[PDB]
């Protein structure tokens, strides 16, 4: 008597160059902003990290024992043009041919993403995408993996364009570090998603086989008092800085009136300019009908009150349940519901918001044609124990939202696959090695893998498709 998942439906894992790879001097691999940065701020870095880079056959065995097929992995820009542009790192180019072989081996699809926080360092300490220089650096980096991996059948350009402005120019948490900067975060939000359009313009006329996707981050927006039309503006508002302006460019080529009246407004409150050229429009009108599935990415919702104040933004990274704080002029500030349950990185559990976001996406943007949870996971602090985790949490609040989907699906969404983040246990970016969220447990000192309960769990998902 309970819900189940159509007979074609993906049940991959997740992963990102950077945070699983490791070997971050090796094997010609140039420098990415990371490797200075989470070095003076934060106390951990992405060495010895979950050594994918060795690794994969064994993470790919196991995903395959598992009932895992389909894989999301990241290209490391920097590993095949240590510099952004010019010589290509043979060995780079060399050991993506090894894993996807593997993949193909194992029956495990590789979902391919071009970038994933990750510019070569040269290129981000540059301006990163506010320089449209790097613009050019990427579609021919993109080209040139276009070209010379036949072996992918569904690639992604950007992997979540809003948390990337967000983290790195609104919250300061990603580098360069920087806070508040509403124009940047808009600019690139713009710049970004005009380097996706090309690409996929440039896919598409080269006549591919495959299939090319954006993968968004959308975070549902909710009004705190839906009757108070202070709070509905104020989540209107939010709702557009981290997911209209980026959809409307991914689907209408163009930014509706309500968005660029809102961001006419936050820019007016709190300053700023954005350089929209003419041509940013070709490129972006002639890649609206062109995307052949979205990658949605949802772990939480937000709840949005009206503030007249100054804004402040605080990133809870060492888990103390209610240090997170997030407030801005203009717009407004997050204040959790009442009792949801919320976690030590004071993440909201709220499954309904995917659905919502799902109905909301194919409602706005009727031609996204086809939609995959790209990732959606619950990260915790899992405790070690008979060689495994007992996470029941975790097959809780996959649980939850995969009922979700199943609902979703039964009222008219397209939705093919589930990638949940992440495969194996791997460390975050702005929360240290602590924030698991693996199916597999890695024993960072030894790199050693075991299943944890939601690895069994998920097999049975897998070949069963029943939810229970
Ligand atoms: O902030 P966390 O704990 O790392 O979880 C956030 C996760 O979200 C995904 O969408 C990002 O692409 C991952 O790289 C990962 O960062």
């Amino acid at each position: 008597m309970t819900k189940t998942l159509p007979k074609d439906f993906i049940f991959g894992g997740a992963t990102a160059a950077y945070q699983a790879e490791g070997a971050t001097h090796t094997d010609g691999k140039g420098p990415v902003a990371w490797d200075k940065y989470l070095e003076d701020n934060y106390w951990y870095t992405a060495e010895p990290a979950s050594d994918f880079y060795h690794k994969y056959p064994v993470d790919l065995e196991l995903a395959e024992e598992y009932g895992v097929n389909g894989i999301r992995i990241s290209i490391a820009w920097s590993r095949i043009f240590p510099t952004g542009y010019g010589e290509v790192n043979e060995k780079g180019v060399e050991f993506y041919h090894k894993l996807f072989a593997e993949c193909h081996k194992r029956h495990v699809e590789p979902f391919v993403t071009l970038h994933h926080f990750d510019t070569p360092e040269a290129l981000h300490s540059n301006g990163d995408f506010l320089n449209r220089e790097n613009i050019e650096h990427f579609i021919d980096y993109a080209a040139f993996c276009f070209e010379e991996f036949p072996e992918v059948n569904y690639w992604t350009t950007f992997n979540e364009i809003g948390p990337i402005g967000d983290g790195q120019y609104l919250v300061g948490k990603f580098p360069p570090g920087i806070k508040y900067d509403l124009a940047k975060v808009f600019q690139s939000h713009h710049n970004m998603m005009v380097s996706h359009a090309r690409a996929v313009k440039l896919y598409k006329d080269k006549g591919y086989k495959g299939e090319i996707g954006v993968v968004h981050a959308l975070p549902t927006k909710y009004p705190y008092d839906p009757e108070n039309p202070a709070d509905v503006r104020a989540a209107e508002l939010e709702d557009i800085i981290h997911n209209k302006f980026i959809l409307d460019a991914t689907y209408l080529g163009h930014y509706s009136d309500k968005t660029m009246e809102g961001v006419n407004h936050i820019l007016a409150e709190n300053g700023g300019e954005l350089d929209l050229r003419d041509e940013d429009f070709q490129a972006l009108d002639a890649a609206k009908d062109l995307n052949d599935f979205l990658g949605i990415n949802y772990y939480m919702s937000d709840w949005m009150q009206a503030f007249d104040g100054e804004t402040e933004i605080i990133h809870n990274g060492k888990g103390e349940k209610g240090s997170s704080k997030y407030q801005i002029k203009g717009v407004g500030r997050r204040v959790a519901p009442d009792y949801v349950p919320r976690t030590d990185w004071d993440w909201i559990i709220y499954p309904e918001g995917l659905y919502d976001q799902i109905m909301r996406v194919k409602n706005d943007y009727p031609n996204y044609k086809k939609i995959y949870i790209t990732c959606n996971g619950l990260g915790y602090k899992d405790e070690f124990v008979d060689n495994t985790v007992y996470d029941d949490g975790r097959i809780d609040y996959v649980k939850q939202h995969l009922e979700v989907l199943s609902d979703a699906i039964a009222d008219g969404a397209n939705v093919k696959g589930y990638f949940i983040w992440s495969l194996m246990d791997v460390f975050s970016w702005s929360n240290g090695y602590e924030k698991r969220y693996g199916l597999f447990y890695v024993d960072f000192d030894t790199q050693e893998r075991y299943p944890k309960k939601s690895a069994h769990w998920y097999k049975k998902l897998a070949e069963t498709q029943v939810i229970e």
